């Protein structure tokens, strides 16, 4: 209501990728989301021998980037103001390895350049999937290629595909742990296009419009997902040292098309960070490494007629993408 | 510090092969003098490619090391920047050479048998030098090239000058026509318990100065015989009001390892007030046209003797930026 999925807890000591002839498989998940954004495509790749992935948006005409990062565990390779392509993935900080994999595809298909103005330029994050699975498979090269490689326009895979292959909300303790996935989603108004990818791999849970906690934290003694104030505050009120796993964050991206100086950019982007606590309950904590990338295609300019309210009234938009997004991933 | 007057030009940078046109063999890099020193617990190793010729520094500290990042100008490349680390990887190749730390990373996950709770993980952060300007190929330090620089790391010695990641560094970026290559450096101090290493891998849009305030690499002006401090190339355009003129790929990449024990706030203090230092040494510096990168880190040995601000982060931050000068005086030798 939704039924659970429990991830059940980890087994250490699995086999890593030396141990196999690791093969790419092209990720499909649940269901395809078909968008119209010219310029902005996405691939997602997958080893089943994990199982864990990558996911890639690639812009080719490449697109000003604002960056927010909150948390103690944030996992981010390049981080710039300017991307050719966004790399999300598993396997923690090993997986960083799947972004050097769509850089060095894309210095191939510039013949080889290296002048400065020429430089491939690409932003990676990472979740922590190892909770998920017996296995420490990671996304390598190999895998950040084959995510390039599949990219298409217009298409997302919904659900258990990409970087979500193993992604997995409520880490209070991890025999209520929920398997989560990606999630996108997208609007058009007049001439304004606005797209949202979420990999929710948090310490807490996700949670719908009307405050219903939909995916995490799901007790299999009750059959009911809670909720992690409820157990911190127990923890408090009982004298007892609170619990809760490491291993978590958010990895998000809002791509537009509206031309946005850099102040607006990355004022646009925390505001829309901060907006996914409504979803994503907690948010932002110590335990979080949750990184959001905001990219403008800089193609629209809006009417208007040193504040935003541009800024403010596209973020406030782009925050209930995203909220969608999430629900999305949670399915 | 005897720097060689002599200059290095490195001459107008040029369609040339990237990494599989090659079979790339790592070197074990001994650059021109080996520091040695004693800091057990700190290793580094060096390798380059000859085909670039470019290369990686990587520092090794097994019992992972509270870090502090600074960093500073518009064209930083850096990858997790995390406040604990087994290993920090310096690399030519601009963003393409963060490849290296992804071979340190995976080799050390081989090294601890796979094991992967989150206590348990190997957090490399690595930054990056734009030496393509610098020669005539695409070639970047890659996995096997930050694995290799692992494999090589040896403990109480650093090669100096042309080395790991300094092979192609290059300061003074005014013009190409007076850009000199520089080198990476290395310093260390022992003072009571007290021991500073500092690492060093110069790319600057600017030039090295020493104690003396004389330019002593980059900026060489071959219809002149002698280096100037930018500042004049870039007033004497303003004067003719005219474009000032500088070229992009510049950057001072660094770490600072101290053994003395500093609070989270202490190190990033600290890190601050190191990297700020530099501006001697390196002018300009935090530039725009710059992505300086400085790692601090402690491997939380020894307790200082004490008598909300931090007298003791100050005052071995003071001794920390005289080891780091004579170590990029070393990178510029
Ligand atoms: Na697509
Ligand atoms: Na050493
Ligand atoms: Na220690």
């Amino acid at each position: 209501d939704p039924a659970p999925r429990l991830a059940g807890p980890p087994v250490f000591g699995g086999p890593g990728n030396d141990a196999f002839d690791l093969a790419p498989v092209r990720s499909t998940g649940r269901e395809m989301l078909r968008f119209d954004f010219p310029g902005v495509s996405i691939g997602a790749a997958h080893y089943e021998e994990g199982p864990t992935g990558a996911t890639v948006i690639h812009i080719p005409a490449g697109a000003r980037t604002a960056v927010d990062a909150r948390g103690g565990a944030v996992g981010l390779s390049g981080g710039y103001d300017f991307n050719h392509a966004i790399c999300l993935a598993g396997g923690a900080g090993y997986g960083l390895e799947a972004g050097a994999g769509v850089s060095g595809a894309l210095l191939e298909r510039l013949e080889y350049r290296t002048g400065f103005a020429e430089l491939q330029l690409v932003s990676s994050a990472v979740i922590y999937d190892f909770s998920a699975r017996s296995t420490a498979v990671y996304p390598d090269k190999a895998l950040g290629r084959a995510a390039l490689e599949f990219a298409v326009p217009g298409e997302f895979p919904q659900g258990r595909a990409g970087a979500g292959m193993s992604a997995s909300a409520g880490k209070v303790d991890w025999d209520r742990t929920e398997i989560t996935g990606q999630g996108a989603a997208f609007r058009r108004l007049g001439d304004v296009r606005i797209l949202a990818v979420v990999v929710p791999n948090p310490v807490g849970v996700i949670v719908d419009r009307a405050g219903t906690v939909v995916r995490g934290n799901y007790d299999a003694q009750t059959g009911v997902r809670r909720h992690p104030v409820f157990d911190y505050q127990e923890a408090f009120a009982e004298q007892v040292p609170p619990v809760t796993e490491a291993g978590n964050c958010t990895i998000s991206a809002i791509v537009t098309n509206v031309r946005m100086s850099p102040v607006e950019l990355n004022q646009f982007a925390k505001q829309v960070h901060s907006s996914m606590h409504r979803g994503i309950q907690p948010f932002h904590t110590d335990m979080d490494g949750d990184t959001l990338f905001a990219v403008t295609t800089d193609e629209i300019d809006l009417p208007t007629t040193r504040l935003s309210v541009n800024a403010t009234a596209l973020g406030a938009i782009a925050s209930e993408v995203m909220w969608d997004a999430v629900l999305e991933a949670g399915k």
